[PDB]
């Protein structure tokens, strides 16, 4: 409860799974922290469940909405020190023919756009407070995956934009660091499963692709983002992987 | 002049600097090239000079050049073996402030989605060749660089992207691979030193910039690309660095 | 306060720097401590200033002094949760002509072997805790570094074997991680800056060697370890990079 | 024969067969002369037969006498060296992390580490003169690790390291160092049908690699590869990309 204690901590996509993780580990470390979410519903739960908390509905696709969230948080708090970009979406599994570029798009703009918005329009108060940037990429986005072209370019584009960010905002004391996830059980991975003939039997391959034997838990990245937020001070321009070591040994790539 | 003969080749951006090492290259590799551009001026010259290379106007974030280009170079030449994804902007030093999301998505359009759209169409073919893709990234989407967010963006999500379609493509034996270069000498870069307050310091700066004391060659690439196409059998999601020690501890 | 209380923890190399700097991180973590180390004057210090640390004379090159070690901690502490390799040795700057096989060895001996012998031996009882090892290894190890051929080997093999090990202990559910600290500020560094031609244009060189501007501290370390140990249970066999930037495009 | 390293000199460490055969051939098709170096006369003296642009040479890489010998007769046989390829090294069977020793781990170090520290160091002057290049053979598993491997992917986690380190002493004389780390490889060490099988599939491409095509990347390495130093090129046919079955 008092680990990152006065601090004030906006958490993208923050209304469930992943994002409610980290949400729920700053709120214990004794932070402020803004839910921001495009989905009232999930946010609003969380708001009313967790006092150190506070729900502000946003889509960081639209530059007024995170004009707005930024705003807010400086006029309700009066400070900014952590940015959390967990915003993000993984879609079902698509083979590069079916694809297109309006798709790729739209996932660009979700993904990786929105992260860069909100960082631009945040950093001047991040500076203020030496304050440091945390973005969720993802481990695919480092060695690729199946069927999600867009998706891995999408998180490559991100680990890379927080190192160069990282270098750009070192002069002012600001971190910008990356925390990169691999299999993490969600209701997202539950319904994507659910689409599979045998969801089972996929959800067992999921546990599988860690050495660990089993997937990661939202709290896990929560507790990897209020270590980079609160006290990995000598840390910038990482890349911090929460996998299981699923990228570690050979593994089953073919059939 | 045997490596890769009787081979169909397209390089994108290949009408001057890098991507025209990467044409000469497959050239004497004994390749057919087709130098896919919107740079006419170098395009031309470089298929005059060279018998080898064909130029074709096109523009790889227009979806119906792209087509256009990958039906004309089976309509004249039948197969497809290799596409070299060169085309590619590298904007000036920009801070974070002063970049557009604006900017940023026009940059994601030529680096990023022409990559995508080109290979797209061009894949079918590669399967029937059994033919390969080398995308031409940058060192800097892997360790970052100052004064270039959007453009150490687009990289990254090139080099990641490589990955994901060397997974998707492996199953019909077509190889996806990269080559990041780190600082290369071009007769741009050469014309803009010239314009320097101290055009010798620069210049050293530059040389001195990686442990080699010298700056890469088109040529370089070009080798690097022509090895990853004919002989690199066992590669596939490679990223192949093409930077002078530029990354080391240096 | 509270985040590894109840549990035991064994530091190698935890007499001074950046040993002393995780020593004290785990000490205000709640853990019970075993400083293992040669070094007996940094180890009974720090065990006399620190209630929840306790010293042990121990050569991990020496078999039987580790086996011994670890017989003790268990007799008195019952169990052991984490080992903490930080044992080893920078040497100063040596040309490649200049090192020698001889050398090459002992430094394997000390910076890898230690870290081999602890680990095996207490391994059977940290499966029994679920416990986890933290192995100290260096980003030279990563990226290379000038006059430093041996030491960047051993750290490179250091960093490798976290790895293998990560895999294998995978199944009993024991987490193997390495840190790797670029340049970390301890009084022996001062004291050596203080002996330069020109101590402060040595002083500057080392804080302007990373973006942040500044040399690390052992408490970053050390933060970074009790993270580690405590609080990343879904990591096994990553490198945790405390380096200001090191190894970026900087 | 071939023109690409034609009037070169190349040593091949472990040359007399494998991976290290299939890159003597490769330099051999380049037009390069080649010395084989290796421990075991049987296949290296074969090997020398076969192939006119080749000559075998016994050495032991851990005896540095045998190191001193093979560089002072490849330059009073040749008078000059040019490449010096490091694929001298041994994996052991599997072995769990408790049924490893000290003295099993120094000994596979002077096999796999040593012996590549010290040919490179006694080759290094003349590298110099040539403006030649050394090319060490690590691993990918010293990148991402191996279960039942723990002292041989240390060694190779200490290759590449040490090439990095080495490219950067060595690039104000213009000497590149750079390594190539293969994975699956299939050779007669490699040489049971459900694991070959689990070998094959451990790729995206769904086969394992031959030792020609570390050659060819050697090759290129060594003639084509004038402005990298200090990489690592990999030659695992996408083995480290994606998820797979790792528990």
């Amino acid at each position: 409860g008092t680990r990152y204690a006065g601090k004030v901590v906006v958490v993208t996509g923050g209304g469930r799974g992943i994002g409610a993780g980290i949400v729920r580990a700053f709120v214990n470390s004794g932070a402020r922290v803004v839910i921001c979410d495009k989905d009232e519903s999930g946010g609003r739960a969380l708001e009313q469940e967790l006092p150190g908390a506070v729900f502000i509905l946003c889509d960081v696709t639209q530059e007024d909405d995170v004009k707005t969230l930024v705003s807010e948080t400086i006029r309700r708090f009066g400070r900014l020190d952590c940015v959390v970009n967990n915003a993000g979406h993984h879609p079902p599994p698509q083979r590069p023919e079916e694809t297109s570029a309006q798709g790729f798009r739209q996932l660009l703009e979700l993904n990786l756009l929105g992260t860069y918005t909100l960082t631009k329009l945040a950093l001047p108060y991040l500076r203020k407070s030496q304050g440091n940037v945390i973005n969720i990429s993802s481990l695919v986005g480092a060695i690729g995956q199946a069927q999600a072209v867009p998706y891995v370019a999408t998180k490559g584009a991100v680990t890379a934009m927080t190192k160069a960010l990282a270098l750009d905002e070192s002069p002012y004391g600001v971190r910008v660091n990356c925390i990169s996830p691999g299999n993490i059980w969600t209701p997202l991975w539950e319904e994507l499963a659910a689409l599979m003939p045998d969801p089972r039997a996929s959800i067992r391959e999921g546990m599988l692709a860690q050495p660990l034997g089993r997937m990661g838990q939202p709290a896990e990245v929560g507790a990897a983002a209020v270590f980079l937020a609160s006290e990995a001070n000598f840390c910038t321009g990482i890349e911090l992987l929460v996998t299981g070591g699923a990228e570690l040994g050979y593994g089953c790539k073919a059939s």
